[PDB]
């Protein structure tokens, strides 16, 4: 199915068994790839190739 | 003055005295919790055990002003 | 070659490995350079942790039921 | 004033110092075994740790920070094979 393993502020890490809604990582063994650099506190939709998976970030961060 | 250097969906990195032995942090969701981590140099704490997408409210005094943390979802 | 080190620390190290068809998951095999093998199964990446800084290491991954040189960080004084 | 390393990698190196109050920053100086000094300036004094970056697998690094006005020293040597 679908895995995520690192979300922050800033990034969210996916893992399928290779090419999001508010890139290419041409394998060969990269059963994984991380986001990097997007927005906190934000719904998310993320899709591999079937199959999505639902994400939400993390407000807030330095400082307040 | 406290900055948040890191929001895992488990987990918050915090960076921030005088004649200050160790730190206290405290923190609740929205049940205070307190860990005090020892050492002046010890200016840096992760707090684990974090559920997924609770708000927490994070504050550190020497032994205001506090900050608030959403983990992911 | 087909087993790759991402990550290394003083204490752990990071590796990943080429999936295998038809396996339920895998054996990490690990020693120190004496040296007396030690596994830990998995069930297609993994941090072992736990090692001795500044120390070489080997490691092996292998499918079930049926490699790789790593030296750690060193540093004077801490 | 001591200096601490927080993590190592094999092109990384974590420090952490304890920076006399109040230091306008904070110089980090670097150099391999046989190799030259390089020099970094961090605007303290927020920040009692810095992460150099770039380093060579394997390779013997001395480091040395100070409190800008204008101390503690570490050595370190970086972790080998990765690739592959
Ligand atoms: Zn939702
Ligand atoms: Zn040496
Ligand atoms: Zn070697």
């Amino acid at each position: 199915n679908l895995r995520v393993t690192d979300v922050t502020s800033t990034s969210v890490t996916l893992s399928w068994r290779y090419r999001y809604r508010e890139v290419t990582v041409p394998g060969d063994l990269s059963h994984r790839y991380t986001v990097t650099g997007l927005k906190p506190g934000t719904e998310y939709e993320f899709r591999v190739r079937p199959s999505s998976v639902s994400v939400t970030t993390g407000h807030h961060h330095h400082h307040h």
